[PDB]
């Protein structure tokens, strides 16, 4: 499948999780769009133009993807990821979530997920072809 | 206009801002759905029935609304609100955002909003009929 | 509210229920599109032109409506109505359903409705402005 | 392609048609989601929770599919299938319909189809890659 | 109704038709967003900021509108207008079209419109509340 | 990928560009739907029925496609193509545009594109798998 990796990527622990998710999913044969690899170094970093193109390229890759794969733990920086999960739900993309902390996530996110994971071995054995439901409970 | 009020309401400070938003928008004549008034009275709290009905009722009222009015502050509790603004954007609802702090906001949210406010008198003078653009700058 | 009245209208009993729905919803001040009043006067009945315009006009009026109000009974004629409720749900129109029989209804319909009624006085007291949830239980 | 099989599956004749459709389409190399194979025996059959998850998993597989393949004859149990065909149309999925009775189907269904079949040999020779229109007439 | 006025406004003749449309639709009591009044006062003309805000404000006002009212004439300048009618159609906005010339129109546009006009008195008598179909013939 | 080729095809220069686009994209392994190859010679050319089925089959192939690939130059016949680009944008399809004249195209089109090309060698080296943004500037 084509997967949009929705996760922050600004500190060491966030990068650990994104890096692993890139590795697990790509090693399964999936095409993963990971926003940290597309910083758009063609316009001025942080300009209005840069903000606009980052948004447009990320949103257009959520629409391009088959599945949105999110990562949310306790690094309370989840506002961009949360937005992209909500957008993905309305766009009709199956939403998957990996939580490293295994904590309690907001109702709107958990109720919208199609598959929820807390260990990478379960992602590695999940049937992306038939896409079985694995709800948060 | 019909307005969905997207905001956390889980501690005293968040409740203060929600209360002011309800009062301001309703005194302007708008019909406001405020999720805190719709915690359902009373399916057992936290049951599967309760989680389902709250999610479904909330989402249906985003769909019913003309405009989604969000409150984003210093909260690190903005996960569900951020999700509701992403859903709203895909659903084609104009997003208005109020920030009690005036801090920097994630670019997925700032690039998705139609009008941005940092004072309630600015909301009180906004032309809801014509919906002029009021971007985050 | 603008209301699309989804119901069969092909025998005397179905016509009775449609007529009562028209009267009740219109006496409440709502603007009701009733497909039986829009059989088009008169492109040749059953022509390709007639089939096209009726389909297009009906679907456009589901899109124009705020709410789709359906009548599901003992009809085994509910095919087009059921189709219109599925379309309505994806289009983000709140679905209200009235069942003259109170029998068991398919779970794709019951899990898609926002308000369920078995008596017209309950419809007469429903708050259309706030659209409270009234689930099938 | 990925195909959602929309059909009842509760009596012998309905099961005959679903079984054949599973067989024909899968033998062509398509990935078929057939709701009768996913009864969700992880929660209590018939509970509110079961109804909710069946709806969510079926709807999420319509969104996952490329094409919705319906079966409608004269076994007047078509209300769930009709709903899913209407949803599929608004979601933008090409809708295909196989009718064993070859009778007259409601306007909203026939006008929404992309391909209509009355014999399995025609499905077996249809070009799913180019998806030519084969309208009901 | 809220109406998005889709039309070029780049020479004297196009401006004449836009002006008459504004006057007619506003004298009927409608709330009209007219893109020529929203060239933004004044982000630098033609800047990236200006191109972004105009696009975003225009699209947001198509989403805000109940109806998109288009003017298609002898213009070979109808590119953006044609784009806005295609977007409108997918967004589920009923499309009304006025042609100052009465010439032949592309079938993607004629097969997407809900009401077609060649005289302003016909627009003045149109029932906007019920939105009757008025096809291009 | 599956690509919808949005372009006029009525004069020699338009046919040159469509023919080349068919050739380049298909030689890359993409499945291209080109409307000129599907004239529907099963009903009467130019009838109402023909106009209806051409629209339905073209729209249904835009929805079937992964990407919409447009061609717009100075052959001012772009009203159907413009419509299909606007529809494709709202449907969530990445929009690509090849311009032979390399001129100035309307704001709504250029701002909506994901990839813009003026030479076929660039299309031949573009990564359709990762779909990088190549904006008009």
């Amino acid at each position: 499948a084509k997967i949009y990796l929705a996760s922050p990527f600004f500190n060491e622990e966030q990068l650990k999780h994104v890096s692993k998710a890139e590795q697990v999913l790509r090693d399964l044969g999936h095409t993963v769009f990971s926003p940290r690899e597309n910083q758009l170094p063609e316009v001025e970093f942080g300009s209005f133009e840069w903000r606009t193109f980052v948004f447009k390229n990320d949103l257009e890759h959520i629409k391009w993807a088959d599945i949105t794969f999110g990562i949310i733990g306790d690094n309370y920086d989840d506002t961009g990821t949360a937005w992209e999960l909500g957008a993905s739900y309305i766009l009709g993309k199956p939403v998957m979530l990996f939580s490293p902390t295994g904590e309690i996530i907001n109702l709107m996110i958990t109720d919208s997920l199609h598959a929820y994971f807390e260990d990478w071995n379960d992602v590695e054995n999940y049937d992306f072809a038939t896409l079985p439901i694995k709800p948060y409970l």
